[PDB]
């Protein structure tokens, strides 16, 4: 059974146990005269509870029932200190429900009886999951902040709600307010929750408090892509120096944005976030002015020096493939089997030569330039986690599949050499088409080339390989039918389909109109051919090819804002990649320091504005 | 004569007979002094009636004439009990007209004289037809509900209007309110017509009353696509269990939506509806949450198990086509007629062999896997009606034309075998291109492949075969003209047009630039060729091919909301198809039952909401 069906059994078995007992019946129905009578003559022992394990008070708080609840607490005093007991509702007190329904008079009535305001609702239906429509945390202060009920919030603070409290994820009440969809009402709640944090310096204050995955709520607003709360959290960390007319020289703090950190860099988490909304933090005014300084001053020359060291690396690898030790075919084995074209095989003659030692010091460049690649990718596998790292298409993406499989095939050819293995062309041909299609990684400068190579990377994953599947259906229907009409025939005349692997290959080529129509006019092709070929030509190159241009040319102007927004986020991911790797003998820390211009020890960035 | 012109003769001959008699003249003109005089001295016998057969009262009610009507009823008492008599206006009383014009004081004056409120207007102009701008039913209560006149409605109820009455289609007054274009004013009328239905249990109440085609008005609102009345009819059949903050766990009844029925399944009628608006019932909140549970829990694994049994079926059919009994050409008949390519013919050697018995148990799979297909399509022909079933493109569509013509051609080849008929390639080549283009049916999972194969199915019916017709015009103009310039010439040099069926085929190929331009440079082609070929190349592959991409690439982004909405409705039609076919040892009934969680015997679906 699914967990979705398992909780539907629970949320309906609760409704059976309400109807079975007349106490929980009248609790949700607010029958005052029944409760004044049912609690006199041997008032029932309240171990009789619901199916989840809740009292009559959790039922009478699940519905807006003040008078039904106060008559429960006067007769039975010990109900507000009682949690629900089922496994997806652990610890949900009556206070956790009265807060959610914004029932003002009930929370006053629960807290005056001494309800625990620090009870954790550790149920499996309260945790953050894609099949839970809310994530409001565990504590009732975290429930009050997320329903936007500011009167319940400060009512809890007056009775001892701890704003520094963390739930099973470690999310404080500020982490949870960022995760809410109602973004514009969480900035007003964030201002309210700081003014009751007069207490200071216990653990880096209320805001810089980390998660269990290390995310401070400033750093979480970048991962989540909460640009509304991001600008709110920046108001504390900017200084307006002067206003000379329409100009405004504001001075951002750039301490929690910039890494001087070890591995929890803020800009690493934004660009590598799975959330789609996170690519808008990279356009916010202390960040956009920062990563445009890192890129243009340092990142763009260091990426173009390093792009031409890789073009010179591949142009050194082809010439050591072109020049390769091929002898002269020392056999008469081509005299049998006249269908064989082949000539010279391979050599173990890197030594007895003059111009194969020029080649040898160009093969040692490619061997010790593809072990360099493996020493720059494999320690970057284990940092991200090997599954996120190959699928981002911002954070490198499927150019690390290519650059590892390139450099693997250069090292296979090294083992194809030195052991005199024959089929050395087979990793050389794959390394050449992958080593050059890895030069296309370095279009991540180059606004000219930038968004165009994302569209290649996007039309190859969505739009080509949904056309590819219904190519294979068509070029197996016809390829297997062209093989049947010419199985009868003589393959010296029109031998395009002489074999079943070649009938698949000739029809795939015919599907793209590269190979011409198989036609010999000095002989009589079978009449079944021109019927199948009339049908093929209409399906293949009227319909299926030109509809592919429509799929291609329609889903292209859809992704026009989105292929260009994804390139601006791909330049940021390139800069952040680069500043990890190349040492600091290179990039001095961004922004102007603060102990020379003595006000602090922080590293500020100056931005001047213009009031339109 | 058309019926449109025949009723225009009627609606104008009525206007002649008004002008001829001075009584019906002054009835529509409201001349009070004439009617007080024309009814004294031998008041005219009112068998004198109009051309339709109406009295002066139906004329004086067709126009808003109170005082002209009351002077008719005082002098002639017996006029309100008199119907119109022409064949497209049968039974239309004066009450059927005064109700339509919302004439409040006239309906009070007719009913006080004892007008029949249960008269059926059985005219041929009142029936539901595409050339009738209204369908308001037969009874005057059905006329009052459709003009939105709530005061006339309850005035009829006080005098004995039967809300359970049915017209010649069997439509009750609730069936007719769903068929109205004025949808938002029929929900207010539907609330009014239930409160005068206090009487209960005569025939499953007012709402569940069936049509003559079996449609209850709940089930009719799904066929018609009346999503406004669909949500109104669902308010009676949902239970709101609890509201935990923004959550709402409502509990839908799922009795009239789900089939536990025989053949009148609600979701069958929605997806197979000819109405375009019906595909929006599949996005309404008790239905969208239901068919997404049936598909993802049961429907999607059962459709992917059954899609790979069909890929293994076709990949078993090609290998028994590739391997097929071809001998060695035992004749020297290729020594005459050197234009013949052919070699080996056919064999009756499934027996004397070792590796044709492996083929034989793979041909018996294809024979007894294409009689299975005929036993799963032919009893599904007669249920829908053989003409709707092949044209829906949601309800299978033209993948049942293909899967029947596939399985017919496998059984032809079985008769081409066992009788030693020669041309066995001719049904084998057609079965291969149809058996594989039937694998493309199973893209009805697979959101990747789903909407793309509808666009193939849509650009082949609208956009290709309107380009195909004006291909055939062009590739007959030029093919017949390329044949004429080369009829003179010698076919050993440039024999692309050596015959008139090959000139059509070479020009069709030239139209698609598959075959190259026919050009021999060692001989002088006729000068008339390069003039016709310059014209062809401009019309064929500048204009007509690239304008086809424009037709293809323009009508593609038009159908983008509509190819994707039509795939969500095609997954629902797949689920509903599947739950008929595969037995219930498989799909337990959807939704949670009701006698274990004892409140009824109905099968509820729980949906929880989130108030934004």
């Amino acid at each position: 059974q699914d967990w979705e069906q398992y909780r539907d059994r629970v949320n309906m078995l609760q409704q059976e146990r309400i109807r079975d007992s007349p106490l929980l019946q009248a609790a949700k129905e607010n029958d005052l005269r029944l409760l004044k009578i049912l609690l006199l003559n041997q008032s029932c022992d309240f171990q009789q509870r619901g199916a989840v394990g809740e009292t009559a008070l959790h039922v009478a708080a699940l519905y807006d029932n003040l008078e039904a609840a106060t008559l429960l607490m006067e007769a039975a005093p010990e109900l507000a200190k009682e949690p629900a007991l089922c496994e997806p509702f652990v610890g949900q007190t009556a206070l956790h429900i009265a807060v959610m329904n914004q029932n003002l008079n009930l929370v006053r009535a629960l807290l005056a009886r001494g309800a625990s305001v620090s009870a954790r609702a550790t149920g499996a239906a309260f945790r953050r999951s894609p099949h839970n429509l809310i994530y409001y945390g565990e504590h009732p202060l975290s429930f009050a902040a997320c329903v936007g009920s500011e009167e319940i919030v400060r009512l809890l603070i007056e009775h001892g709600a701890d704003i520094r409290a963390q739930d099973s994820l470690g999310n404080t009440v500020l982490h949870i307010l960022i995760l809410q969809p109602n973004k514009t009402f969480a900035c007003q709640m964030y201002n309210l929750l700081l003014s009751y944090d007069e207490h200071s310096d216990h653990l880096q204050s209320l805001e810089l408090v980390p998660n269990h995955q290390g995310l401070t709520p400033f750093k979480l607003a970048g991962v989540e892509g909460n640009t509304v709360m991001f600008q709110h959290l920046m108001q504390k960390r900017k200084h307006v120096q002067w206003t000379c007319g329409p100009l405004t020289s504001t001075l951002y703090d750039l301490t929690e944005i910039d890494s001087w950190g070890e591995e929890l860099s803020f800009l690493e988490l934004v660009v590598s976030s799975k959330k789609r909304e996170a690519r808008q933090i990279l356009e916010q005014t202390p960040v956009k002015e920062l990563v445009s300084f890192k890129w243009k001053k340092y990142g763009r020359p260091y990426f173009c020096v390093l792009a031409s060291l890789y073009i010179l690396y591949m142009i050194c690898f082809t010439t050591c493939c072109i020049y390769r030790p091929l002898k002269l075919r020392d056999d008469n084995r081509t005299d049998p089997r006249d269908i064989t074209i082949l000539q010279q095989k391979l050599l173990q003659e890197a030594y007895v030569t003059h111009q194969d030692n020029i080649r040898l010091v160009g093969e040692l460049v490619t061997v010790t330039g593809a072990v360099i690649i493996l020493l720059l990718e494999i320690p970057d596998i284990f940092r991200v986690g090997a599954s996120r790292y190959f699928g981002q298409t911002i954070l490198g993406g499927p150019f690390h599949v290519i650059i590892i499989t390139y450099a693997s095939l250069v090292l296979l050819t090294m083992v194809m050499r030195l052991t005199n293995m024959n089929g050395e062309v087979v990793p050389l041909s794959f390394a050449l088409v992958l080593g050059w299609c890895s030069v296309m990684y370095f279009a991540r400068g180059f606004q000219m080339l930038g968004p165009f190579t994302i569209m290649i990377q996007k039309m190859i994953f969505g739009d080509l390989m949904r056309f590819c599947w219904l190519m294979a259906v068509v070029i197996l229907g016809f390829a297997s039918a062209f093989h049947i009409t010419f199985q009868t025939e003589d393959p010296n005349n029109l031998g395009e389909f002489s074999d079943y692997p070649t009938a698949l290959f000739s029809t795939f080529e015919l599907f793209l109109t590269i190979i011409d129509g198989p036609a010999n006019y000095s002989v009589d092709l079978p009449f079944m051919y021109c019927i199948t070929y009339a049908a093929f030509a209409i399906i293949a190159t009227l319909l299926m090819l030109n509809l592919f241009i429509a799929m291609m040319g329609d889903t292209h102007w859809r992704v026009a804002q989105e292929r260009d927004e994804l390139w601006r986020a791909q330049v940021v991911a390139t800069t952040v990649m680069l500043e990890r790797k190349m040492p600091r003998f290179l990039w001095p820390r961004s922004g102007i320091c603060g102990y020379e211009y003595g006000l602090g020890d922080r590293w500020f960035l100056r931005v001047e504005n213009h009031h339109d």
